[PDB]
């Protein structure tokens, strides 16, 4: 807790959607236009699984079909946009050990834990998985986590999968393991 505002405690990240209509070409683009303005919608980001679509996430209905599940908990439905992307935060309960994303994704994306970046592409793409390095977590318990996520138009697709066992199985990060505080959510 940081200020004079409770926060819902809930299985999920806190996600934040921006849309633009300037181009973004990569996280800096993004994380700026997350800076600039507060979020068109904000959302619980419970399962994180998004897409695939078509025709720019930032159009109609787009936003909504490609969080899928987790669009109940949407804030507003957004106006249409040309680019877009989310900012998920919160915590992720990790045992100490050794880990990697696998990330298929259309466009970029960064993931970072407890401030260090894990999982980095820093470009538009189309569809593409990558499996990036591993990464040590030093104490088990609730580890920050944040991502950022964008399309810049055309298809979009995200989903960063998470294993602990030298890459031979993935888990997708969901209710199970998200916590918005920090704290043990119960449902
Ligand atoms: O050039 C069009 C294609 O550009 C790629 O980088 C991706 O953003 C696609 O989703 C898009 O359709
Ligand atoms: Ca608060
Ligand atoms: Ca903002
Ligand atoms: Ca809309
Ligand atoms: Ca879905
Ligand atoms: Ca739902
Ligand atoms: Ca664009
Ligand atoms: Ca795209
Ligand atoms: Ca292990
Ligand atoms: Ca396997």
């Amino acid at each position: 807790q940081d200020d004079s505002t409770p926060d819902s405690l809930f299985a999920g990240l806190v996600g934040e959607y921006y849309g633009t209509n300037s181009q973004l070409n990569n996280i800096s683009d993004f994380r700026a236009l997350v800076d600039s303005k507060e979020a068109d919608a904000t959302f619980e980001a419970a399962n994180i699984s998004y897409g695939r679509g078509s025709s720019d996430v930032a159009k109609g209905t787009h936003l909504q079909e490609f969080l899928g599940s987790d669009a109940s908990t949407l804030s507003t439905d957004p106006g249409d946009n040309t680019d877009g992307g989310i900012y998920l935060q919160g915590y992720v309960y990790l045992e100490a050990g050794t880990y990697n994303f696998k990330v298929t994704a259309d466009d970029g994306y960064e993931i970072t834990i407890n401030g260090n970046p894990v999982a980095t592409v820093d470009n538009n793409q189309s569809v593409y998985t990558v499996t990036h390095a591993s990464f040590t977590i030093s104490e088990s318990g609730y580890q920050a986590i944040d991502m950022i996520w964008w399309d810049q138009g055309g298809d979009y697709v995200f989903q960063p999968t998470l294993s602990a066992d030298g890459g031979s199985t993935y888990f997708v990060l969901d209710s199970a393991i998200l916590s918005s505080t920090g704290e043990t959510p119960y449902t």
